[PDB]
């Protein structure tokens, strides 16, 4: 008894616009801010009333289309649009794009930024990049750029704790180079990488501690 | 079958139409402000612009692509296919040539800016035999007409990618005499570093039963 | 003597009933009658020609008194032009009028008679179709009918599933046909209820012989057909 | 009268010059007010002044005004960053609308002082929101995104309700939106007719 609502542009299309606005005027540091201020940044976005708030994350002003107002919870979100969620993944890609092969640039990003959702689950850069980034909301948008990692991470949310199908339905329509990932059945490094981060174990990061937890 | 004409052997003017003729476009004239946007429209309409000039009895015409305005020497209007073309000039083939380079070089530096090409830029003569963006910016931009004039900075992908066209699906086997003339920057060849190594690497592409069962008999 | 194209699949006009919706109750249906219909399909070919020549990307055509704003993507300069989803191409106009006829003469047999009397589809006579076969086949011949295979029970499909193996037409001119729904996810890939009545339209157009219509028992003991 | 566009975006390029750095520090409802009202006899004045580039004062501060009313100088070049009366209006509109966005107090001021004469004729007024009222401003058609597509649908009823030269419409049916592009079909439903369907709720001339 809920009851209706709802069901049925490339995720990499929206991405480009940023190279003309916010792209050229951006930095390797400001990301730390974001990933460490999004959850409270989302709280305020649900109280007020101005349909298209513009958020600041480091003197950097994003025209962030507002979503979590009960009024317009269900809207037609534009392709140019840059909602909190969408906006999060693009940072995850930008820094993913910079941390490909370039060992020089890689450590700089690893040292300065932290998406909490990764470390709380216990992963860290010490095991990859992509594995780590695939925790950021909006990472499910680029499973072709995060190898298939952010998809199965949500399994480990249904697995380790529990997550509904609704918090998985959106990720299960996403695409790796279109075609392939949205098919479900070529097991593209997915079923072998469900066993390569659950090996990192869940967030017991904070021993000789016997009381049932390991 | 539009032109730009030889004679019998090169001749010539520019022994190597490059660091002096590939900067007329590049950086220099027009090059001040051009975007992939401009590139996009040019490649998507090269066919149609090649169609129009052919009906134009004007020796040198002007073409506008997503804003920017190029003066192109019309060498496909029957009559004009012969007249001497300045190295200064920017016959459409040259333009696409220089245009292909502009993306090819500017991508080399930053990998995030090239993904914008991986979105905005489309090559029909490339993607129709199934080259796609996934298969490398060298190979995709390879089917962009004019690429021939750079086998070196482009990386030997214009000769090898055209060596299978007629060499599999016919063509007059003469067109290839245009490729057979280019260099690698004096002097790596002369016509290996790959070639055939790219053959069976570009041979992994397929021209294309999805729908139905063919002539259901 | 042409072809013309739209590209590609994920297109916004995947909703033929939408862009059909508008043609009538929307604009022109409010006025449409078998008159303007008979007058259209008759002079369809002419218009395709007139269009191919005139210097305007959109042109106002009149048929049996009706009116239309048609988008000219025939003039070879305007061929790859974008047609707005609710803009009526001469092809589309032809697909809709056919559906129109299909709809109104569906159920009302009083109407199916009158349609038969007034409406000639020159893309069917030359095959020896005629009404008695059924509107769901006879109007299925019309340009544009492939948009709505459902409406014509796959009949527009089999024309190029037959005038290739009973004459000569390109496989390039069939990705045109294939790509249109019928009832959503089910039957979008030639499937679902023994290939969704694969059969009763398959040979019907081959059983209705290609026909070489015209003169009759005109015999030539002269080596002929 | 001034005059795809032709290389000239009316936001970060010439909009940002219209505020902050040029004039954007000597500006307030004071000035804004005095301008929006008495444009008729600034249009019926530069119609005569043979000068190409006149300086007009509006509540004190002076602005380099570029004249394309007056027969002869009606189709010259108009340097880009050049700020004609019609432009000035547009940028000012965008400026006020922006000042009274979120700020509810600033909202209350602007309503008291500023009066848009084109808006009132047809029984608009602030009681119908700053995107409608200020929407009437000349040049607002440069910020369809910021004035909720009203400039568009305002100009549409003029053609419908009274019968204005339809040709005029051309300019509006150009920029469309802020980002891109001029697709009338994407976001032209609840929003578009909003001003044609939902907006005539307030009827025109009384």
């Amino acid at each position: 008894s809920s009851q209706f609502i709802f069901e049925d542009f490339n995720p990499e299309v929206g991405y480009v616009a940023f190279i003309g606005k916010y792209g050229q005027q951006l930095n390797f540091g400001v990301a730390r801010v974001f990933f460490l201020n999004q959850k409270k940044a989302k709280m305020v976005l649900h109280k007020t009333a101005q349909p298209s708030v513009d958020l600041t994350f480091g003197g950097v002003k994003f025209t962030v289309v507002n979503n979590h107002f009960p009024q317009y919870v269900s809207n037609p979100v534009p392709d140019n649009a840059i909602t909190l969620h969408r906006m999060s993944g693009y940072l995850a890609r930008w820094i993913a794009d910079t941390c490909k092969a370039s060992v020089l640039k890689l450590a700089e990003a690893s040292a300065q930024i932290v998406m909490p959702l990764a470390e709380v689950k216990g992963c860290t850069w010490a095991d990859g990049y992509t594995m780590y980034l695939g925790f950021a909301p909006g990472a499910e948008m680029f499973l072709d750029a995060f190898d298939f990692y952010p998809l199965v991470i949500e399994m480990h949310r249904v697995l380790k704790d529990n997550m509904d199908v609704n918090f998985m339905k959106k990720v299960l329509r996403q695409r790796y180079g279109t075609m392939t990932a949205e098919e479900w059945m070529e097991i593209k490094a997915a079923f072998n990488s469900v066993g390569q981060l659950a090996w990192a174990k869940s967030g017991f990061s904070p021993a000789r501690t016997f009381l049932q937890q390991f």
